[PDB]
């Protein structure tokens, strides 16, 4: 990608969404979402947050673009439950990318 490095994978974690439906929906499908994040270097943005939002669209549009190469969608559900396990991932990835300055 465009200046985009990619993070390593990092484990699955376990998310509650705050009701019985949502949690269990996660729980049958937190695996079809990303385990790993595109980002730039730190430096490429004026903030944390600016980093942040920048990791999760790349990240999320580029898995949006794998599965559905592979045939399968993603309800709104999904991206809604996605773009929060990323944004934590993604606010990780700084955190190392970080403190190291």
């Amino acid at each position: 990608l465009g200046g985009y490095m990619l993070g390593s994978a990092m484990s699955r974690p376990l998310i509650h969404f705050g009701s019985d439906y949502e949690d269990r929906y996660y729980r049958e499908n937190m695996h079809r979402y990303p385990n790993q994040v595109y980002y730039r270097p730190v430096d490429q943005y004026s903030n944390q947050n600016n980093f942040v939002h920048d990791c999760v669209n790349i990240t999320v549009k580029e898995h949006t673009v794998t599965t559905t190469t592979k045939g399968e969608n993603f309800t709104e559900t999904d991206i809604k439950m996605m773009e929060r396990v990323v944004e934590q991932m993604c606010i990780t990835q700084y955190q190392r990318e970080s403190q190291a300055y």
